[PDB]
């Protein structure tokens, strides 16, 4: 890996007002160079591989360490990696890691939980086509005005989505389910 080539590539994205950070324009540019829409799951997958702390933020350390471990000193080398990252998420567990990372990436730094409509946005993206009851779930949350989602409720929603049946017949009340998922089963059962 040519470090000089990687340092100049970083210079293309860095904030004109802060050398140690990539700004909103630099994040947009990086997506454009990767031929990616900024609302694509592939942008979230890249954030996951670069292990970015929070959304709308990208540091020098994250970019440099990310590209080094991937062995990319160019955009074309990184674009060649995107189908390899998508393939790796076919593995449950790699997807569990990615899904759980999404909570920490989306929430505000300093805050322990994720705001409801922010969690719904990301659920719509990451649980797209892999949670039958997503429509009812969002409806239930927006209706019973739950302000924020706790880490364990977000995390156990994946366990719920992979274990639950179409009729919810295999759901166990005595199971280690958070009150929100448990209340959702009470609300949803008459509707299916
Ligand atoms: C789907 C991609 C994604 O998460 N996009 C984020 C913005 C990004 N931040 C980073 C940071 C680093 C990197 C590196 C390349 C690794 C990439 C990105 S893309 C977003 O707009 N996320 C929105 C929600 N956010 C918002 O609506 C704005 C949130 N505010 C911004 C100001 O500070 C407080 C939080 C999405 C839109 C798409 C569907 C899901 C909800």
């Amino acid at each position: 890996l040519d470090r000089k080539k990687l340092e100049q590539l970083y210079n293309r994205y860095k904030d004109p007002q802060d050398e140690n950070k990539i700004g909103i324009d630099g994040i947009q540019q990086f997506c454009d160079d990767l031929a990616l829409d900024p609302a694509s799951i592939s942008v979230l997958i890249i954030a996951w591989k670069f292990r970015a702390a929070t959304q709308c933020e990208f540091s020098k350390q994250e970019f440099m360490d990310g590209m080094t471990e991937l062995g990319c000193d160019s955009i074309e080398k990184l674009k060649a990696q995107i189908p390899k990252m998508e393939q790796e998420l076919k593995e449950p567990g790699r997807f569990k890691d990615f899904y759980q990372f999404t909570f920490n990436f989306a929430k505000n730094p300093g805050q322990k939980g994720l705001d409801l409509e922010m969690a719904i946005a990301y659920w719509n993206l990451v649980l797209n086509g892999r949670f039958k009851f997503l429509d009812l779930w969002n409806k239930f949350l927006l209706e019973h005005h739950k302000r924020s989602i706790p880490k364990d409720t977000w995390n156990l929603l994946l366990d719920f989505s992979t274990m639950i049946a179409d009729d919810m017949s295999n759901y166990d009340e005595e199971g280690a389910w958070p009150v929100l998922i448990d209340d959702f089963v009470e609300f949803a059962r008459p509707q299916i």
